[PDB]
């Protein structure tokens, strides 16, 4: 109903798993982040939506889902029930967006947060329209398996500051990282 944003945290060389967990050790205040942006709604009485790939639901930790405050939907072609726990399951990001548009999520829904994986990030990117990327920047190399796709940097203008968004750089666990938003109105 409201805004759609993806939502991802990536190293230098772009990753954003190993081995089915984050390619760094955790940082308590990047989560703070992540937890504040998907869980704030803009709308008084609603809640925003999280659209997430099956490995990446399996890839929250047990006790943390479904994630508090928030619908979350899962994406699988495979899947018949959404795993347990989960609110909805869909076939596809365009099948999950017009769930949103269906009376019951109507009314219900305010921000569309994506957070994951490298495929649906890849299909929310290049979905028409307004659409903001949400990315901090780990200022480090770390090995991993899975990865965030390119952002096209004509397509996508980086916001010079953005609302409720620290600009410095933070660090936690001596690891540098920035946090970045980008918007493309497409
Ligand atoms: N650093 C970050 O911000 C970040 C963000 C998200 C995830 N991750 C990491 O990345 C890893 C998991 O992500 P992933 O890329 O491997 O997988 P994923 O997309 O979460 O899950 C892959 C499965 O999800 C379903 N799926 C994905 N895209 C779909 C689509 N467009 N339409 C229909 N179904 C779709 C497919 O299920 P079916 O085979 O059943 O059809 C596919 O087998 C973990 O290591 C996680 O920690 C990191
Ligand atoms: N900015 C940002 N940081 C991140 O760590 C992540 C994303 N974006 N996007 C994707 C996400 C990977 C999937 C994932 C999503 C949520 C969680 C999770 O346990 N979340 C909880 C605790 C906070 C957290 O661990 O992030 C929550 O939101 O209340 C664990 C894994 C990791």
């Amino acid at each position: 109903v409201g805004s759609l944003n993806c939502i991802v945290a990536v190293s230098q060389n772009m990753g954003i798993g190993k081995n089915g967990d984050l390619p760094w050790p955790p940082l308590r205040n990047e989560f703070r982040y992540f937890q504040r942006m998907t869980t704030t709604s803009s709308v008084e009485g609603k809640q925003n939506l999280v659209i997430m790939g099956k490995k990446t639901w399996f890839s929250i930790p047990e006790k943390n889902r479904p994630l508090k405050g928030r619908i979350n939907l899962v994406l699988s072609r495979e899947l018949k029930e959404p795993p347990q726990g989960a609110h909805f399951l869909s076939r596809s990001l365009d099948d999950a967006l017009k769930l949103t548009e269906q009376p019951e999520l109507a009314n219900k829904v305010d921000m569309v947060w994506i957070v994951g994986g490298s495929s649906v990030y890849k299909e929310a990117m290049n979905h028409p329209g307004h659409l903001k990327l949400f990315v901090t920047r780990i200022m480090q190399d770390f090995e991993s398996d899975t990865f965030f796709p390119e952002i096209d940097l004509e397509k996508y203008k980086l916001l010079p500051e953005y609302p409720g968004v620290l600009s410095d750089v933070q660090e936690e666990k001596g690891i540098k990282y920035k946090f970045e938003v980008y918007e493309k109105n497409d």
